[PDB]
């Protein structure tokens, strides 16, 4: 079920979770929507990434206020691109702690972005450090190694059957893994299998330009990698 606020659309996926949708227009690529989520924790709400802009981010912030009520405690933005990073002006004003793997916030300058207030580090076997995601409630960060970006990270939801790729994985009928340019061919499809083995047993695969698929999306993403 889609619900409207200004130009954003809104999906509820889960009882406590919601996928965000904001729009622009990317030359040779078409209207790209690109998705995020929304997860009420309690007494309180975390948002993974940001809108395109800072309007579209604002946007969202007002949606949470008018159909959920609760405080946005933090946001998680999966790398310093602008459909995921975009928006963090309008977080940081709103006075919204917000983290990024630190490889993120060190390229969020040179990518236009103005990067997150917290850094987050991660162990050899990609797993965040918890010091790093301190009060993260059910978002279980996890970085894959390099695919879409060098810094890509990926969140599972706790006590839900949702993972969430990012832009690092394509629906299950995508015919390319799009815009390469920032992409490590090399590790891609490693990168996209380390995804599903760390959230083994997610059935609904949340991505930024698709809408929610099957861990098939995981399996046909590798396989167009394993090309390149
Ligand atoms: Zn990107
Ligand atoms: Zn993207």
């Amino acid at each position: 079920g889609d619900q409207r606020f200004g130009d954003l659309v809104f999906r509820q996926l889960a009882p406590n979770v919601w996928q965000h949708t904001s729009f622009e227009e990317v030359n040779g690529w078409g209207v790209v929507p690109s998705n995020g989520l929304i997860v009420r924790d309690g007494g309180r709400v975390l948002v993974v990434d940001t809108a395109w802009t800072d309007d579209q981010t604002a946007q969202i912030l007002n949606w949470i206020k008018q159909e959920i009520n609760l405080p946005v405690a933090l946001a998680v933005v999966t790398h310093a691109h602008q459909d995921k990073m975009g928006g963090m002006d309008a977080l940081h004003a709103a006075g919204i702690a917000t983290y990024a793997n630190a490889l993120s916030n060190q390229l969020a300058p040179q990518e236009g972005m103005v990067a997150a207030q917290h850094s987050l580090t991660f162990a050899a076997n990609g797993w965040v450090e918890p010091a790093t995601a301190p009060n993260f409630g059910p978002l279980k960060v996890f970085y894959p190694g390099p695919g879409h970006t060098s810094d890509n990270i990926t969140v599972g939801i706790d006590g839900t059957d949702i993972a969430f790729g990012g832009c690092l994985i394509k629906d299950s009928k995508a015919k390319s893994l799009g815009n390469l340019g920032d992409a490590d061919t090399e590790h891609y499809a490693a990168s996209a299998r380390a995804f599903g083995a760390a959230f083994p047993k997610a059935s609904m695969i949340v991505m930024s330009h698709s809408a929610p698929d099957s861990r098939a999306a995981i399996t046909h993403t590798a396989r167009m990698a394993d090309k390149l």
